[PDB]
């Protein structure tokens, strides 16, 4: 696969530490859509809201097999890290229209 995952399940963002990548999730946003990183980079989502968000990378994209996140709740957060470059698109699953983009070189 082209990414792995730290924690199965979201955890609560205030684990997560400054500096850290991070894209919040807000207002149906992904706050940063076009995301740049390099290999070896650990992504961290954080959801704003109290409206549940994933992230969802389809059939292709990181493997052969998709890749669904769990469901955050608010103040909740969920990491992954990609280990090859490409370039990743993701949506939430139950929103298809909120999406966005991992650039990784
Ligand atoms: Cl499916
Ligand atoms: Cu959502
Ligand atoms: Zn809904």
């Amino acid at each position: 696969d082209k990414a792995t995952i730290p924690s199965e399940s979201p955890f609560a963002a205030a684990e997560v530490a400054d500096g850290a990548i991070v894209v919040d999730i807000a207002k149906m946003k992904y706050e940063t859509p076009e995301l740049h990183v390099k290999v070896g980079d650990t992504v961290t989502w954080i959801n704003r809201e109290a409206m549940p968000h994933n992230v969802h990378f389809v059939a292709g994209v990181l493997g052969e097999a998709a890749l669904k996140g769990p469901m955050m709740k608010k103040e909740q957060a969920y990491s992954l890290t990609f280990t090859e470059a490409g370039t990743y698109d993701y949506h939430c699953t139950p929103h298809p229209f909120l999406r966005g983009k991992v650039v990784v070189e």
